[PDB]
């Protein structure tokens, strides 16, 4: 995260931190709790993974450190990545980890909501990036849970801000027309999450941008209210 700072322990219990033991054990990606079994997260995350007996989900933690070899996580019994998917420039960069065991909801891990079909309308106006991103390009994985609070943008001046590209209505963007605020590398999968009537949604996945926080180069973000049928086709399958 750019421009951003500590969150406080328990401010986003929905965020984790997916970590890949191959060939060593690392940060990999965020991810979001939205059931007692799922996270949900980019498919980009997933390039050259080719099982998921590599990865490791770790919720309620603040700092990197915490992580040790004693600590719980949570294994990942199956990676479901968007059919359509191809490149996270291209859309439908998401996807779904269902876990080997439930994670006991409490004060330090819990699920956020996903928007209502009928909030597509709803403008957001408290959106936040949260990760253990760089704090710029050229950086390293932050030990902290970052935050940082930013506006989000229309498709017709997130489309004018990236030319040569297609932005559709299944990606979301964020970002000041100054820069300054924005996700880096090791944010993306994690959440953008909007307050709302005093509820948390999950507006977007952290997905994709040219460079960091830079001038008229808003966040690019998969737009979730678009996929609420696709995660409930892959989660409450009978
Ligand atoms: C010690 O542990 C370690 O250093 N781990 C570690 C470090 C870095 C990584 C990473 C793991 N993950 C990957 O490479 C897979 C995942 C590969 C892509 C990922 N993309 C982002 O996270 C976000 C991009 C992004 C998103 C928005 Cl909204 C705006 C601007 C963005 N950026 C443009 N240029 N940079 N960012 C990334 N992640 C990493 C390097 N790239």
């Amino acid at each position: 995260i750019v421009g951003g700072t500590a969150s406080v322990r328990g401010e986003w219990p929905w965020q984790v931190t997916l970590h890949t033991t191959s060939p060593t054990q690392r940060h990999l990606c965020g991810g979001s709790i939205i059931g007692n079994q799922w996270i949900l997260t980019a498919a980009h995350c997933f390039y050259g993974v080719e099982s998921p007996k590599i990865l490791r989900v770790y919720s309620g933690i603040l700092n990197q450190s915490e992580i040790k070899e004693d600590t719980s996580f949570f294994g990942v019994q199956e990676i479901i990545i968007h059919d359509q998917y191809k490149m996270a420039e291209s859309g439908y960069d998401i996807a779904l980890l269902k876990l080997e065991t439930t994670v006991g909801y409490g004060d330090s891990q819990r699920p956020i909501c996903l928007p209502s079909k009928g909030d597509r309308n709803v403008i957001y106006t408290d959106c936040w990036v949260t990760g253990w991103g760089y704090r710029k390009l050229r950086d390293k994985i932050q030990n902290t849970l970052q935050k940082a609070k930013i506006p989000l943008v229309t498709n017709e001046e997130c489309q004018k801000r990236y030319r040569g590209h297609k932005i559709t209505h299944k990606m979301i963007c964020a970002g000041y027309r100054e820069g300054g605020k924005d996700a880096c590398k090791g944010d993306s999968g994690g959440p953008l999450s909007c307050k709302h009537n005093e509820v948390w949604h999950l507006v977007g996945i952290t997905s994709w941008g040219e460079g960091c926080a830079q001038r008229e180069r808003p966040g690019v973000y998969t737009n979730v209210v678009e996929y609420v049928d696709w995660i409930l086709e892959k989660t409450q399958a009978v």
